């Protein structure tokens, strides 16, 4: 009976995935390697791991006291509450015995929190009260099981780079330069032979070209090797898989993704919406999803141009010392005259505009969006999939099951890489080390503690990236409100942040958005068929695109020798969302693609545990971003 | 270890589901009860079932031939391939030998359409060469399993009302009531006590008033006993349970769910929007869901008004004999001089445009959206949730999760209605007995084939709702697309259809859509505070609500003595969307209430199933429709 | 071999056990609903749930704080002894910060806490040292499994009445009658024509009589509707069950049971005694139970008539608040020249000797008296048992098994039901209650944070049973221990108590008496011949019963026209300890009932269970609450 073969499928699907190869996690054995000096001992400084909430010190801005970051760790591995309260939280003064917990400033009898945060921003963030002290997110959502796909510790992501290495160099060089490009206009990021390109309606003080940013990545180098360079032999079977080729006009700050470097950099997606339903009353270069009977605007929030944040220590630090200032960020207000709330809000635009749409990035939206768009548009499923083809013929005709499939997808994926975040790798923030730069420069750190990063700090030097960077935040400490703080005439080297609050408050390594995004586009890839030519139009021959106008009001048309594909769209808005934190300055490139080559793993394991359920025994053909597709 | 655990939590999950009880699924056995004469024998009529798309006799109205029913039914049960491709579809001639398959007109061979149609519309559907034939949508749904959640079969809802049952006939007379009540303005829909009420903005011929209506439905009776006026002894304990009082200007085709009567009939979250992302240039009340970065409009496609379909035998016919007609409906077109694409969409007015939402509503469109203005908003989870209340206290700190989960809960709910709808109820569509009453007043069928109608029609008759319906179809048909129709001046009694291919290719008792909503506000209810009272503001002391203008240009508000719930909107918005199918005329008021009923059950299954991959060992309070909260 | 056997019928047992159905557990989901408004918000107010040892603001008498409560429920649900010990008990100052956990005023180091309580007794009561804080009584019981009976979670009780309700209204107005009629004679609680009345001794100053009393619960209404007078039609399935009909002089305060209403109130194992062992020195009347070769007095410790505590809102709230007041009552001093340490000790005569009876009733002590009394008098055992009839035919030949298996029973119940008083249903003291009405008439709380109780006080009010309590409390605050509290002038409303701290530190719904009581009888009607018509004599044609004396001195006789059965004493004494605690203002009457019919499932379970260890394969039938018996 049913009752017998349902609990049956159920038990079928866990044996699946039970008797799927179970890797064993590494790591670059980084956290407890480089060493600090104490009393008559030397210590681990934990400087290349998460230490984001942990006590920093208020004058130098390292680590307070280990004891903390090992007590941090014992509360992830034992996955106890108890143990994770222990842990001090925020500014904390030093221990009278040595090796015991730091004692935490704030507590819940504290009203206001001004006198704690050195940062003019912080002091005055709570209406005058004074910032709050946030704690880290999703620490034990890693230790949660699923009913359908592989388990969090069935899959891992190979190991993430060292500080010694040339291929993070090249890594955080990239992001410095993104920061320096965020204000640039989209057109630019692409070959200029495809069209017209265009520069940001607001002329902002740029200290960074793409022309000057391109050779910057070709000539950093760590001991005369540079990472798109350096040959295959070199480098091992991980990195060698993770290897990008010399940087171009076309492929700078692109995924390697299938379908990324082809076209425009921003995905069609992100910017077009369906045709008017019935009659049409506008085109698709209008901006309107057909979420069924209503709409959605494919418009963002502008937030004003030329306002970084974290640019000194003392905003740095507070931020590193879980100073809690979500939404202190200002936003363009509208204009009356025009029609569609805008400026206030606009198609994006530049790098900033999509750190923004990232900034509160509902989960699956830009997948989900991706899935209404192709839907509306009319885009065929992959033929393997049952009830295909005409109605009368085969008396049989779904939607319903790829809608849930994007989302269902996505749950699974954060608690897959939040054991990556926490329990394997540990990483640090790119800010975390944006920070780790400047102390170098301004000579602080016990001994040789920092000794690491001076190999780094010299390739960014000799390169003339930090000389930009100084200059960059300079103009950016004359703004009114991190003026008043003592390091604004420090010429401070910190990697200028887009959100007031930076990074969220858990590791770098495995992205919560990248991890989403590889699982969620893999779904969309499965059901529909994967090469379908997106019919967008046609314009003098050539096959027709889009991106944005100057000031954003409109649609810039593109034209294309070949027509784009619904692959590489979607494997593009996968990069687009993956690399957008990238833009914010949250995570690195190697960020991107090893969650997202994770993320397609998790979504691949559900298809295959939920194939059971069904008696057709038909095939889907998924296309992978590592070349050929797997038949399911 | 987790490898070993994990294939026990998800072995453990599949033997709670097959330790719920299975129940045992039973019908009004109409199915073969109601029968008409054959050559020396009587047959089963199959006037009580559904039969959209099987072939129909062009002169008569009626089921062609059984035999092809007897097959249509063998495929389903069978849940073979081969079985239900041998079935009739759509216009056909009758066999030369007596029990013998019906021969289709129609095959692959026809390019051009048009001789088999009889009605203009369908004649000149596909652009002249005539309509298409679609097929039966989702036949072998209801015959596929879960990995998580309870079993299609594992749960039923108890038996569909009878033709000569008392509890129908108002029902049925409901549904012709809102047809005609299709262009009222939804101020209308409540207690005129509550705020000033308005009329549509377009003035149309309405054939029936509100007040005239209410009389309707506790005056119409059969054998003297009126649905809302009979005592609990004369009905059954399933009766009892779907039985609702005398009917109310407030209660009127609003759900029996807590928190429908209170307040206007449409719920906020189909109206307000959240408050602008950052410094708020606009206000809820503009109709901006806060998706992240960009937004969702809130306003819908307007439907041309006092436009109604299938009003003659010929329209009626072509539809039942499968003629695909989706997307011939005409939209307002847009004023140059406004913004935001006014009139050509607007916020939901009229009922019509609640029927046009649901006409392509995205599965859980309504309720994802929903879940978006309450994250926006920043309204509380059920306190027995993790990682709640302060940061600095606890050190710890989803969205995520309920987001997936609503979308989830969806997909299982289609499955196990897909069942019901075809394996076990295989009941007739309103608009399908809307063809039956004519039938019986032009005095077709053989025999006694309708005599089992005739109990019905006289209460309506006798009420005086068939003497407005027939005057109402009148001014339909004067219209140039079906006036040429031979039956446009034959005094039509068919039930007027929002949309030209009227209700979809699947049975009705068990309701897409319904099942849909109890599953996904379930869900919604169970995460939430559900108590929590909104705090869409103040006005004169009495707190404030929204309803539409009379041209719907922005929200007129109405102020309550007590303030809204998050459940009491959840669960009103979960009745909008399911009696919205009502208002277009595809579902009677008992699919709503049962499919409601049922969703609710595989919901609650999931987060049981879903408890054990939980090690916290928290509950959730999940309030149900049926009075009090299930702890989890 | 019996090794096998014996590993194989307790592996059997287990099993039976696991295939019961489990049902699922539902409450009023009021927990959550009925909210208070905080600064920009509104939150769970909690006035509906057991709040008693968490800290009460000292000025209103509300919940001080809903994040302790919030803690509160998180450590029954985690059942983690660390997080039920950070939750705050006893007075306690609020939070500098907003959502954080109230601070505790009392700890290890107060060896004097006078200071802190706001009540004349609690400041003097431990010695001048200050009353002790006292907290929540077995809260992980509920947690515990057993190797006989059926599980805790596998047996539920359903949920209780709320607020709005007119059920509760009428058991509130009930509780409230039995606390003004607290002093009454036993002679008074039945019909007067079965024999002569008296009245108490001791001449009390009553503000209500029986006479009103009975008009009080047939007039109080909410919505014009009256709980006994309400049709079937309008009340569910579960009101249904536990509906009672017009209150009568016979049936008023008795239990609904078959045999309460027959007789006198008071059951007559709680009074009699058996006849003195060997040689008979006196009869039954005397009241010595036949405890083998020694005896058991029925006398009970006299409380000092007209002395009730918790009058005013200074000792309420210290109570609320977990001040240990246990053994501050006084009782009355022995008279040398009378005989048996009478008065001091006497006869059951008034509902406060058995609101000490049941003060500190042993668990079980009631029903194996009760058990000894029938063992003494020879009573017959249910045919169906073995070894029964004449010894010389069968050649063989119990008590000791029924001894133990009525003590056995308790513990199963204590458990069934501590989950139900604390996981589910969470209910307040009736005594919380008589807080929230006095509170409401005084016009306290935030906004409309009571609005919920004010249609209950109306209905009390409109009565006139609130201007009598007000008039008892008055009088009872003239005492010298309260006269010193600032609100003996201020017209206090609250429900006297019978104990200085009223009911104990667990949750009101599921009650530790009538569980235990409707578990030991159910085995107590099993083994013995329920029916058996008691020989305890025959009086002037017609049988006789007994019942107390004005001063308690002896046993005043009482004459039937039918004779008294073991079953219908043994549901009148299982009623007598479960309304015994209604008496004292601790129960409502639901609690009496529905926590009696989920005792004799517990009882049944471990019959069934026990039923495999014997191979004789007998059958035992156990007469149940709701009419007809159960055949094991």
């Amino acid at each position: 009976t049913r009752r017998q073969q349902a609990q049956n499928i159920r038990n079928n699907a866990a044996e699946l995935a039970a008797n799927r190869p179970h890797p064993q996690h590494i790591n670059n054995k980084e956290e407890y390697e480089y060493r600090r000096p104490k009393k008559d001992g030397n210590e681990p400084s934990h400087i290349a791991n998460f230490t984001k909430g942990l006590p920093h010190d208020e004058h130098t801005g390292l680590l307070l006291n280990s004891a903390d970051y090992d007590q941090f760790v014992l509360g992830i591995q034992s996955g106890d509450t108890t143990d994770f309260a222990r842990t001090p939280l925020g500014p904390a003064e030093l221990p009278k015995v040595h090796g015991c917990l730091s004692k935490q400033k704030i507590d819940c009898d504290d009203d206001h929190r001004s006198g704690f945060w050195k940062s003019q921003i912080a002091q005055g963030a709570a209406g005058g009260d004074g910032a709050k002290l946030r704690a880290w997110e999703s620490a034990g959502a890693g230790l949660v099981f699923d009913l359908e796909g592989p388990d969090a510790q069935a899959v891992t992501m190979p190991p993430a780079p060292r500080l010694e290495s040339p291929e993070l160099t090249s890594e955080i060089a990239e992001v410095y330069s993104q920061a320096l490009l965020r204000d640039i206009h989209f057109s630019q990021l692409r070959d200029p032979g495809l069209g017209d390109q265009v520069n940001a309606c607001d002329s902002c003080p740029t200290q960074l070209s793409i022309y000057e940013a391109i050779d910057i990545l070709n000539t950093v180098q760590i001991e005369g090797q540079n990472w798109f360079s350096a040959n295959c032999c070199d480098l091992t079977d991980d990195e060698q898989a993770r290897q990008r080729p010399l940087v171009t006009r076309q492929n700078i700050f692109r995924g390697i993704a299938p379908g990324d470097d082809v076209g425009p950099y921003l995905s069609q997606f992100l910017l077009i919406g369906n045709n008017a339903l019935g009659g049409g009353v506008f085109g698709q270069e209008a901006g309107h999803i057909g979420y069924g009977a209503i709409r959605i605007d494919q418009r963002v929030r502008k937030a004003t141009p030329c306002k970084d944040f974290m640019t000194n220590f003392e905003t740095w630090l507070d931020v590193q010392n879980g100073a809690d200032l979500r939404g202190l960020e200002t936003y363009v207000d509208a204009d009356p005259g025009k029609c569609r709330e805008f400026p206030a809000y606009r198609v994006i635009t530049t790098p900033r505009d999509l750190a923004t749409y990232v900034h509160y990035d509902a989960l699956y939206e830009a997948y989900l969006n991706a899935c209404l768009i192709l839907l509306g548009m009319g885009a065929p499923f992959d033929p393997g999939i049952p009830f295909q083809k005409p109605d009368v013929e085969d008396k049989q005709q779904g939607g319903p099951q790829i809608l849930t499939l994007v989302c269902e997808a996505a749950t699974r994926g954060l608690k897959a890489v939040d054991f990556q975040k926490f329990n394997v790798h540990r990483r640090l923030r790119p800010e975390a080390l944006g920070g780790l730069v400047d102390r170098y420069k301004h000579g602080k750190g016990a001994g040789d503690e920092l000794k690491p990063v001076a190999a780094l700090v010299e390739a960014l030097e000799n390169v003339g990236l930090l000389s930009k960077v100084v200059a960059h935040n300079q103009l950016q400490n004359q703004n009114l409100d991190r003026s008043g703080d003592p390091s604004s005439a420090g010429d401070n080297y910190f990697l200028p942040m887009a959100f007031p609050e930076g990074s969220p408050m858990h590791p770098s390594y495995g992205a919560g958005h990248a991890t989403v995004a590889g699982a969620c586009v893999t779904m969309l890839k499965a059901f529909f068929d994967h090469g379908w030519q997106l019919n967008l139009g046609m314009a003098n021959g050539k096959y027709i695109s889009y991106e944005p106008n100057q000031d954003g009001s409109s649609l810039q048309q593109v034209l294309l020798d070949c027509p784009l594909t619904v692959e590489g769209e979607l494997n593009k808005i996968a990069a687009n969302i993956s690399i957008g934190r990238d833009w914010a300055g949250v995570h690195y490139f190697t960020d991107y693609i090893e969650s997202l080559r994770l993320g397609e793993k998790i979504a691949i394991g559900i298809l295959e545990e939920q194939k059971l359920t069904y008696g057709e025994n038909f095939t889907m053909t998924v296309p992978l971003y590592d070349g050929g597709s797997i038949q399911i």
